[PDB]
C-alpha cells in the first residue's frame, strides 16, 4: 500500500549527553515485512563522540517489524500520518537517557527526527570510557494503553572484558492517525537483534543492522 516490500530511510538526530552536544545524520533502508533494515550513520556535529555510541544505537524504526497475520500492526497502519515515540532508557550505573521521535512518511521515504538527552553518565563508567562491545538480543513486550503502546524492556551492553551493563527501557508510542481508524492489538511481544556492521573513524561512522519480529506467547496454558 503506502508501505511498500522495499522501504528507504532518513534521520535526523539532535542531541547531548553528559553536556555534550551532537548532530547526526542517517540513511538506511530495509524490507518492513520481512522485519530488517539497515541504517548507515554519521555523526555530524559533535564528533567525535566522549561516549560510546552504543548508546544511541536504539535511537537511530518500528514500520520494520515483522508482525503476523494475527497482530494488527499499530505502526504499519499509523500511515500516512504516521507515530511518534518518547523513551526513557535508565542504566543501572545511573545514567539516564530520554529519547523523543518523530515518524512520518514523505514521497515514499520515512522520515526520522530525534531528540536525544542524557544525563549522569559516570565519568568513569564504560560508557564514557567506550568500553562497551554492542546489546545482546532483547525482548519488547507491548501493552496497549489509552489508545497507544507501551513498550517495557530490559537491554544489556557487553563490557570489554567481560560482564553487561545493564538497562531497562520504557516507551510509550503514539500514533497522529485517528483512533477510529486503528485496530488496536492485545499484548505481544517483539525479540529484536541489533548488531553493529561497520565502524570507522572513532565511531563517526556506523552501519547498523536489526532483525525484529512480534509474536504472541506460544507457552502452553489452562
Amino acid at each position: 500500500e503506502l508501505i511498500k516490500e522495499n522501504m528507504p530511510t532518513k534521520l535526523y538526530m539532535e542531541g547531548t549527553v553528559n553536556n555534550h552536544h551532537f548532530k547526526c545524520t542517517s540513511e538506511g533502508e530495509g524490507k518492513p515485512y520481512e522485519g530488517t533494515q539497515t541504517m548507515r550513520i554519521k555523526v555530524v556535529e559533535g564528533g567525535p563522540l566522549p561516549f560510546a555510541f552504543d548508546i544511541l544505537a536504539t535511537s537511530f524504526s518500528r514500520t520494520f517489524i515483522k508482525h503476523p497475520p494475527g497482530i494488527p500492526d499499530f505502526f504499519k497502519q499509523s500511515f500516512p500520518e504516521g507515530f511518534t515515540w518518547e523513551r526513557v532508557t535508565t542504566y543501572e550505573d545511573g545514567g539516564v537517557l530520554t529519547a523523543t521521535q518523530d515518524t512520518s512518511l514523505q514521497d515514499g521515504c520515512l522520515i526520522y527526527n530525534v531528540k536525544v538527552r542524557g544525563v549522569n553518565f559516570p565519568s568513569n563508567g564504560p560508557v564514557m570510557q567506550k568500553k562497551t562491545l554492542g546489546w545482546e538480543a532483547s525482548t519488547e513486550t507491548m501493552y496497549p494503553a489509552d489508545g497507544g503502546l507501551e513498550g517495557r524492556c530490559d537491554m544489556a551492553l557487553k563490557l570489554v572484558g567481560g560482564g553487561h551493563l545493564i538497562c531497562n527501557l520504557k516507551t510509550t508510542y503514539r500514533s497522529k492517525k485517528p483512533a477510529t481508524k486503528l485496530k488496536m492489538p492485545g499484548v505481544y511481544y517483539v525479540d529484536h537483534r541489533l548488531e553493529r556492521i561497520k565502524e570507522a573513524d572513532d565511531e563517526t561512522y556506523v552501519e547498523q543492522h536489526e532483525v525484529a519480529v512480534a509474536r504472541y506467547c506460544d507457552l502452553p496454558s489452562k
